[PDB]
DNA sequence: GGCCCTTAGGGCCTT
DNA sequence: GGCCCTTAGGGCCTT
């Protein structure tokens, strides 16, 4: 369990659930440095503020097989919009830009996502191992939901659950969006959630595909 | 000229005016389709609300030489906070990115960033070209200042914060944060969407005509 | 620097 | 599908 110097909070937007077989149809990442994470910033209110120092990517996809119905509801996006706007689908572009911005952060780079360990995490080593592409070997992953349920000691632990708990307002409404609240979420148990990852993060070279193409 | 397919929004937090041969610390581009610049999406309220398929790139990076008073403070970073975030120079990791993120856009592209010519490409156009760096070809340049006052000379302040007070009588939520500014200059942008989309078509400048700030 | 507007001026616009 | 809950149990997480 090697010490992360950066903090990449993701999430993922796709044409649906684990048997679809899903693909990645939107990417958002937030790089976050450690330091920002040890003392957060707040306002002068104060509330709770994201780090100045803040790397961001987002890239859009178009995907290889349709969405589903529910997906392409709570997505705010089709196979021809994606399309009309000539995003191409999970390819080396991605990996360049992908890689390009992990290079950019000061390793070791540990990924965290909500739910990640059933969800993110292997649906995006299926669209990289298709292409050959790597991580970091020293790259590790923190999923937030066991982590916040081990350490709490009936409850829900949803992403909109766990926000409206931790904050008595509503999120907002995108991949990007999805990575704000999550950030946040981790921000307000910053020291807490450092530590389980510092135990506990699994490396990313260990994580299985979902679904092999 | 070629009919840009995809704009690319993008704006700089460097250390200072070019006086002082700034560097870049904050780079940010907003990519946006054609199609969405021919159909401004509104909210209920109603506002402008930002496209769906949208491309963000934010890099935060540290410069060698250092900031002014001024730049430090309204950008709120500093050689310090940048090296403790773990942040180097401009190099090829940045490169690669950017160019990774640019392939990733239907071409042509046109890049677009308030004052740009005088400023924002400038200072691009010099950082690259110390890395032997280069943008594809095909690429064009719009410049949102001298566009909105030759459109409004078919019929005051054309400043950033001017001219987002005078279309949305409202208030920017961050200042001087390259996200944030790309954010405003998009919102203004697609409030003259069609007009501006014309004056890119007709006149807008090709990147490889664009004249480093300084040579190091 | 380069372009703007009502005089070798005054000021904009970018950080 | 990988986990906790109490007549191949069922709800929670993610899109
Ligand atoms: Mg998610
Ligand atoms: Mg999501
Ligand atoms: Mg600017
Ligand atoms: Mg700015």
């Amino acid at each position: 369990p090697p010490r992360a110097e950066t903090f990449v909070f993701l999430d993922l937007e796709a044409t649906g659930l684990p048997n679809m077989d899903p693909e990645i149809a939107e990417i958002s990442l937030f790089a976050v440095h450690r330091s920002s994470l040890e003392n957060p910033e707040r306002d002068d209110s104060g509330s709770l503020v994201l780090p100045r120092v803040l790397d961001k990517l987002t890239l859009c996809m178009c995907p290889e097989r349709p969405f589903t119905a529910k997906a392409s509801e709570i997505t705010g996006l089709s196979s021809e919009s994606l399309m009309h706007c000539g995003k191409a689908g999970f390819n080396g572009a991605v990996v360049r830009t992908l890689q390009g911005f992990l290079s950019r952060q000061e390793g070791p780079i540990c990924l965290v996502a909500h739910n990640g360990f059933d969800y993110d995490f292997p649906l995006l080593c299926t669209e990289l191992q298709r292409l050959g592409a790597h991580l970091p070997q020293d790259t590790v992953c923190l999923d937030t939901l066991p982590a916040l349920r081990g350490l709490d000691r009936r409850k829900s632990y949803s992403l909109a659950s766990l926000f409206h708990r931790y904050f008595q307002a509503e999120p907002s409404a995108s991949a990007e969006g999805d990575v704000h609240t999550l950030l946040l979420i981790f921000l307000h148990r910053a020291p807490e959630l450092l530590a389980w990852a510092d135990e506990q993060a699994r490396s990313w070279a260990h994580i299985e595909p979902m679904y092999v193409p």
